[PDB]
């Protein structure tokens, strides 16, 4: 049993790829000079979409965060007062103003809120309250519970899409009908200076309206300009 | 036969480049004060200019999507309602009844509906009925049928420019003559207030008129203000 | 003894490739590109793979 | 010498290996790209050459 | 066999796995220059030398 041998040593890794690729305008300004968009808002198509590159299981979520919200606050960031002065005049403006439009249903989604996604189409008045409302959060680097919105994902670890590229042609066929996702900004102040879509800052998710007439019965925003940061965020799963 | 040997192994990909850059003005608005703007309306020349850099076939249409369009009724989004009231006055416009202008005709059409594309210069009066009239759909985010209308392509496989770029010297000499569009916009009211060249929504592309004498004889456009959302779409072919 | 290769690729903006030739010896000059194939073909967008064997044999 | 082999090198036709494909579809496009594609540049001609095709070497 | 693609083979181009590389193999197991019975062997000699499947890489 005479023994001859030579041996080689394979070693095999499997990076992990994960890529998240926007296009669009990484600013998007909300100009409000005539009474109509006073009224009824700017509606923006199309702003900005978001390709999903991934090896594992993937949820996407986008999350509102500013200077403000950095101290348990979730209101906009003040940025200038236009105007004098004005005792019935707030400038805290709720951080769940800003309303997310999505092409798409969450996938694979495992959730019963309001609404599990921005999946319904924008609504008119003091309707919907909540189906289209931003989650706020004072500290966007961790998942969010449950009964939070994800774009692409489930809190848990049973409601995860499966990994894939928008590039390949997947189940999902190819390009945007999978894992491209589109967005579509809109803010409605209203006439007398109010928000009547606002709504909770507890979970970002809840019915109860926020607007300026709940905290004041005749408050409304202050002349001025202020500032919002949203980040997308993907998470393995 | 003693054989020493190495090897190289080389990777090529031909990552696909779909761009679709747009100068100009993202917001475009039509005031309405005098008398002559009524009754002709205001015609505005080179307010959206579209440049295509591609590698592949690829096809560019122009879809009219509202708030509205989103329920299966395909009319301008009410934006505000000036005045106090009239039963013969119906806030409902049709989403055709914006016009479009191209600079140039299909570069490779294969299609017989009313016109392939905004190619004719604007008419006066109702005498075109579709020539110029915009593609109105209630989701702007699939290929429309082949008797709609295509800026720069076809909607089989057969009908397609070749991939290009625009600042590149390409058989369609450079620059504005070949992957360069530029579009106006035109909008025609009525001094009565009707809408003489309206279309039908079906298609977007028949000539049978939707004016408002046809659905009341004696209905005429509500004071006050209108969005509409306009979306270039480039698409592989 | 030191022989250094450099390798280079050129496609076109349409997607063909108006540097190929044949395959019966690899050394014709005949053009291969993908309009001699169909006149108005192109690579399709992708990746592909293609290996390199560098041999040496005893003369 | 160096040769060009792939995957589909191995079953007589002399094309590329498709690795992944972009897109969805398209009739006018063919996903099959020739092996002599691959442009190589040597640094010095052949030493000792005996041969009168096209180029007898890469320099 | 050359290497397929996809799920078409399953089984002509996998590694064989032994939890005792020390043993001879069962018939049924992949060899690659020889046989688990005492009748299916390769008969002595060496590369460097011209045997009967010429010399070198060949046999």
């Amino acid at each position: 049993n005479l023994i001859s041998e030579q041996n080689v040593t394979v070693t095999m890794d499997l990076q992990p790829v994960l890529q998240l690729s926007m296009q669009g305008s990484e600013t998007v300004s909300f100009v409000f000079s005539q009474i109509s968009e006073y009224i009824g808002g700017l509606t923006q198509y199309g702003a900005v979409d978001l390709s999903v590159s991934s090896t594992v299981d993937w949820c996407l979520y986008a999350a509102a965060f500013s200077s403000d919200a950095a101290d348990a606050e979730l209101n906009w960031t003040n940025m200038v007062t236009f105007g004098d002065s004005n005792p019935n005049s707030i400038t805290n403006l709720p951080i769940t103003v800003l309303q997310l439009f999505q092409s798409k249903p969450n996938p694979d989604t495992n959730s019963t809120a309001d609404s599990p996604s921005f999946a319904t189409a924008f609504d008119t008045g003091r309707a919907a309250l909540g189906e289209n409302n931003v989650y706020a959060s004072r500290d966007p680097f961790d998942r969010p519970s449950a009964d939070a919105r994800y774009i692409a994902g489930g809190n848990a670890g049973a409601a995860e899409v499966a990994g894939g590229s928008y590039l390949v042609d997947d189940g999902g066929a190819s390009g945007q009908n999978e894992f491209y996702f589109t967005i579509s900004f809109r803010v409605v102040p209203a006439l007398p200076g109010t928000y009547p879509r606002a709504t909770s800052e507890d979970q970002g998710n809840t019915d109860e309206t926020d607007d300026l007439v709940v905290r004041g019965d005749g408050r409304y925003a202050y002349p001025g300009v202020y500032t919002l940061n949203v980040k997308f965020v993907m998470v393995e799963c």
